[PDB]
């Protein structure tokens, strides 16, 4: 009907290339021909069907998110199927690997996976990577560094496998209903937007439209119902209380004093606190100083904890921003409280982001496995050189925040935390402002402002060299670990550049 | 420092290409060198500054959204500035043009704009285009058609000029505070995701973080404060009450009976009603029918009006999905009601969307300038053939819905609505199911299911030929109008194909 007039348009007018004439309502939308198909096209009756429909092939990149924490079931469940279907040479871009992912070892041995990109490696899998399980070095990235690698085209995800506790038929999902109610799906939101194919694995179906749509319908290709995506009763349990380890309460009291006299403890300040140890417990002492002064916080950032929810509920922190809820109290507050807000990892920590909330932070509390006399921080490798930790958002929040505090005891048993040179640099010292330990406080000399402020308030300080010599005094000189020349992991700084390598341990 | 070892990685291992060694925390994030800048980098002190920083050149594509309706001030405001700065050959990709955009005529003559992409063209600007104002034919797209054009890469927005009533310094904007509280920002959300550079023109600053973030901080490059983006008094005004016209009420009653007996009027049906006339007033007779049966709808869709809001608060509609609020009542409901949900156009009507909600519609009420005996529908050109109309989501909801109902009086003064052949096909007859007029109902003969159901329920019917002849009896035979051979606009069907052209009127 229209064939001749399109020809003419192309010949006589300035028009867009490739104009074709109309040929029916369903020509490019065949599912519209059927009123069941257009509603139900995404449903998959089995995980195996999802994988076939997903178009996955040998050599491709696949992904997962880690909000199910230690009780994740999705990585292993999907890996097993891909192994049974005979997939080879895959790239595995889980945002993080926990020790319940030890079954990956056999998959790597059988050639199912040839490349790993991750922000965490622990348990038996870290041990095996350090012994030399793979020819290809693991690429280790910060949480925000992951997003940047994806956007840059280096890490291209072909199929995302995203576990969710509830979903509708169209793919609107969240973490507030179902069994494994994890809360924030902020890690999943990155894959939801950039993966070529997004497969949701849901525990429960929900009436369209599902609200909130943490993951939305226009992001989702395939959906399958499974039994469990995490550990329902562990994931929904409430916050564990602050530690009663008096050495950590000492560290946290000290760190609250640093904040108080830092120059940043004013009305409207923003903070990120940690999930355990002193870096969590600091909140107890801050709450007191905030009530003492007549001040409140503009926002709390991170993976939110119940203790931080608690301060929001008393009016002390005006809003919470949540890329991952760390307990079921946080998760339930994200669902119920309107200023407890879910954000993606792009809005959190990406150095290439147009808007990363971490760059608006006044204070962050970070931990450390080791810190050296250059204030360089190790969070990846144990004292024996073996991969045991997570790069995570450590270097992202440190870079972004105005004031970055490392809380670590001087010594852990026979192992010193302050050392001459850390085994692996994850977070550069140029990013670390204060070290707070149980044997004193050391300020980075690059921060003359802080030195002055803390000196003038009568906070007793030391040099990091003094803290180091004291650590060596209490633990002796530690004999170095036996490495081979073999590179086992590449530590990519958040901007994508390389900051260190991890070698194989004899 | 690391240069030596990265070399050794490139040569001895299988690693990603182009690995560079770490060189500082702010190497690729210079704004981090200033604690004030990492919060404020995006703020512009004027519109000129925002246009400078945006990197806009001649021959580039710019965009605007149309949520401020007839009261829009952004297009004129920005256009004035661009012309005053000497920009040439721009592509204008506003989602719809209203009659207050007549200042665009001078800009086109002076060559500020050389190409238009739009869904609507009305008022003086439509008249001038039809008279042959421009060498290049305007591209007319549906609401979802636009998204697909942007996704296909045919329409590439270089800079998006997005008016908002309020936002924080980081770019989190919504339509619920400030003055021009338009409500849903569904159309802007597509520009926000897809434009190379996104400029927000806000009228009010709010404290970080603005919740909800209809436009999110990781989508915004630049922000400037302006006096007004819309017409505050009119934008925020409540819903205009239903028709008092008994003709329209007659059409509404009959459309409600067609729906009742179609086979689609079941518990949990979805619907989209209109913004006026019978297509609005149908709700009034649907409500009583719904209450009569124990029926409630699963969701309403569209640009929501307050009458739809009202049925939701009554619990007769369980969810509302809102790509554009039409009254200040809908706007205010979007803000306060958790299940009055804001969605984007991609979620609404993109044919190439992974999940477009109009595709889950049982029933859609639409309207018509004309409709012919093939049920093809014209909503772009008036009876004199002049551009005075809008494509909109007309062809989108029609194509996705199970049942599409057109409501129009048989005759408008001297002008028949039912004709042999429409001047312009916008929506194809194959997606048009039923026509309801003040002279009777006619069902597309392609819908044998509909015919059987409406007959069995004793609904009196007519052929569309019976109505066409009756309208020709009431209006005489019309003087076929003097088009020239010049093509003035191209009608793009939602899939990007060309369904019709519009010729210059003599």
């Amino acid at each position: 009907a229209m064939k001749e007039t399109v020809t003419m348009l192309n010949q006589q007018y300035v028009v867009p290339e490739g104009l074709q004439p109309y040929q029916g309502v369903t020509a490019n939308s065949p599912w519209l021909a059927s009123e069941t198909e257009k509603r139900r096209r995404k449903i998959c009756d089995s995980l195996e069907e999802a994988i076939r429909r997903s178009g996955l092939k040998n050599g491709m990149t696949i992904s997962f998110h880690h909000a199910f924490r230690g009780g994740d079931k999705v990585v292993n469940m999907v890996m097993a199927k891909l192994a049974e279907m005979g997939f080879r040479d895959l790239t595995l871009a889980s945002s993080s690997l926990i020790d319940a992912h030890w079954p990956l070892i056999e998959h790597i041995k059988n050639g199912v996976v040839r490349q790993i990109y991750t922000s965490g490696l622990r348990g038996k899998l870290g041990e095996e990577i350090s012994a030399g399980l793979m020819e290809n070095p693991v690429q280790i990235h910060s949480h925000g560094g992951r997003v940047k690698l994806i956007q840059s085209g280096e890490l291209n995800i072909d199929v995302a496998f995203l576990g969710v506790p509830c979903c509708d038929e169209f793919g609107n999902a969240n973490g507030f209903s179902g069994k494994s109610r994890c809360g924030s799906l902020g890690y999943a939101q990155v894959d939801a937007q950039y993966a070529k194919c997004v497969v949701l694995l849901t525990e429960e179906w929900v009436e369209f439209p599902n609200y909130p749509a943490s993951i939305a319908q226009d992001q989702v290709d395939l959906i399958v119902q499974v039994d469990e995506v995490g550990d329902p009763e562990k994931i929904t349990a409430g916050a564990i209380r602050l530690s009663s380890n008096p050495r950590e309460l000492l560290i946290a009291r000290q760190a609250a004093n640093v904040i108080e006299h830092s120059g940043y403890f004013c009305d409207g300040f923003s903070l990120q606190t940690g999930t355990g140890g002193a870096s969590l417990a600091v909140t107890r002492f801050l709450e007191d100083k905030m009530r003492r002064h007549n001040i409140t916080a503009s926002f709390g950032l991170g993976g939110i904890t119940g203790t931080m929810v608690d301060l929001h509920e008393k009016g002390l922190i005006k809003a919470l921003l949540d890329t991952q809820s760390f307990d079921g109290d946080a998760a339930r507050s994200l669902a119920q409280n309107p200023h407890h807000i879910e954000i993606s990892t792009n809005q959190y920590a990406n150095p290439a982001s147009k808007g990363a909330a971490c760059e608006r932070l006044n204070v962050v509390m970070l931990s450390a496995l080791e810190i050296d006399v250059n204030f360089n921080v190790n969070v990846m490798t144990g004292s024996n050189g073996v991969l045991r930790g997570a790069s995570g958002g450590h270097s992202d929040t440190a870079a972004g925040a105005d004031l970055t505090i490392i809380t670590a005891p001087l010594v852990r048993g026979r192992i010193p935390c302050v050392v001459e040179k850390v085994l692996t640099t994850v977070t550069p010292g140029a990013s670390v402002d204060v070290l707070v330990t149980d044997h004193g406080i050391a300020v980075n000399p690059a921060r003359q402002d802080l030195l002055d402020n803390l000196r003038a308030a009568g906070v007793a300080l030391m040099t990091i060299e003094q803290l180091q010599q004291r650590a060596e005094q209490l633990t002796g000189k530690p004999q170095p670990i036996e490495f081979t020349d073999r590179v086992v992991a590449v530590v990519r700084y958040r901007d994508g550049s390389v900051i260190d390598v991890i070698r194989q341990v004899k």
